DNA sequence: AAGCTTCCGACCCTTTTTTCGGACGATTTAAAAAACCCTTATAAATCAGCAAGTTACGAGACCTCGAAAAAAGAGGGTTTCTGGCGGGAAAAACTCAAAAAACGCTTCGAAATCAACCGGTTATAGGTTTTCGGAGCTA
């Protein structure tokens, strides 16, 4: 149930949390045996209310009291609904409120404005990204057992060649395109690996076909992921990196990136061509999620590229 | 002392909850009615297989009504495909004009010519092979 150990993040399903003579306490089917009272209530811990779960004020006190960040999400823990803000930590706020202020909003800002620092975080973004298509595509051989049979020379060269160009260009709007090149060619090599026949990606939900509503799903899913990382660094989501400087959330799109080409997309394919339900789908793409210890990546990430900045 | 405003008691009426009583059902117990047993030698039933005559139970059929399911009919709505009409830009006819350019007069003497047949010229119809442009694709 330790979603993040990088993050010390628990999520909680099928019960209740309530507050029973000074005590939080979990209502639940398993009483004294859930792993739920191994929680430990600390200035570092920090909770995940998941599917069918309720909590009472009195709880929101004790956990105030020992300062627990506490979120509601949905299935499985993507999609993240509210949460609490995280503070700050600069020298001229100073509450005594025990609730760990967080500095990496200070680190981010100190060099968003300043564009060639800006790009030189895009490409290491996309570094991370590609490193990331190599591993799970050909390093890992669950997949291949999975029936995600690719050819390797063919993909190696294409990223070997990516990788290659992500270290030129002079700004964002070619390794915006140069992605998008690498794109195209792993959907070709995916649906070419799959037998799923010719696949072109329609947008904004047009398509009908099951790869492009498990794409979507998946992605949303990602997003979800993101968004949870965000909030755990504090970085609020219009600071984007490598997306546009006008578009809403686009911090998160700038994280959720670099997952989904690497878990999402043979997944949704796979299941597409295994002719899944979609709730199957969304119970693989998860299990694929935690297998991969996408959040904790996503994280040290964040964490990499903001103490690489200085 | 008077007027205004606010509680308070008395009461009137209906609805909602509780209590009690009565009735009905069910069970138990006791009393009454039907029944069982014990004496029978003699009269009637038991049964053997088959014939000859009859039917109580089963099957088939149809009707009757009622209800259920399905199909049709109605209405609510949204998306899109097409047609008609209106409006701006370009083309080409229409109107206005000049300046060439041709024609005629008009050429006696200089080419132009056709005819058949050879070799030779070369524009190009037709076919063959190939860059340029665009397909969009993808973030």
């Amino acid at each position: 149930i330790l979603h993040s150990k990088r993050a010390n993040l628990y999520y909680l399903q099928h019960c209740r949390v309530l507050v029973n003579g000074g005590r939080v306490e979990y209502v639940t089917d398993e009483g004294r045996h859930s792993h739920y009272w191994n929680i430990p209530i600390a200035n570092t811990t920090s909770l995940l209310l998941g599917t069918g779960t309720s909590i009472t004020q009195a709880a929101m006190r004790e956990l105030a009291r020992a300062g627990v960040l506490v979120g509601f999400c949905g299935g499985g823990g993507t999609p993240l609904f509210s949460a609490n803000e995280v503070d700050v930590e600069v020298s001229w706020l100073t509450p005594q409120s025990e609730y760990r202020p967080t500095e990496y909003l200070q680190r981010w800002v100190g060099f968003w404005f300043d564009e060639e620092k800006r790009l030189v975080a895009a490409r290491h973004f996309q570094r991370a990204r590609l490193e990331r298509i190599r591993h799970s595509w050909l390093e890992d051989r669950v997949l291949r057992d999975a029936g995600f049979a690719v050819d390797a020379t063919a993909l190696a060269v294409a990223v070997e060649d990516s990788a290659r160009a992500l270290e030129q260009a002079p700004n964002h709007e070619h390794l915006l395109t140069e992605e998008a090149r690498l794109s195209k060619r792993l959907f070709k090599l995916a649906a070419q690996a799959t037998r799923y026949g010719e696949f072109v990606r329609a947008k904004r939900g047009s398509g009908g076909d099951p790869a492009n509503r498990f794409l979507d799903h998946g992605n949303y899913l990602a997003y979800g992921l993101a968004a949870t990382a965000t909030w755990v660094l504090g970085i609020p989501h219009g600071l984007a990196v490598l997306h546009g400087k006008t578009r809403r959330g686009g911090l998160v799109f700038d994280v959720a990136d670099l997952i989904k080409d690497s878990l999402i997309l043979p997944q949704a394919f796979l299941s597409a061509m295994r002719g899944d339900e979609e709730q199957d789908f969304r119970q693989a793409c998860l299990d694929n999620l935690s297998r991969a210890q996408a959040l904790d990546f996503m994280i040290d990430t964040l964490k990499d590229v903001a103490q690489r900045s200085t």
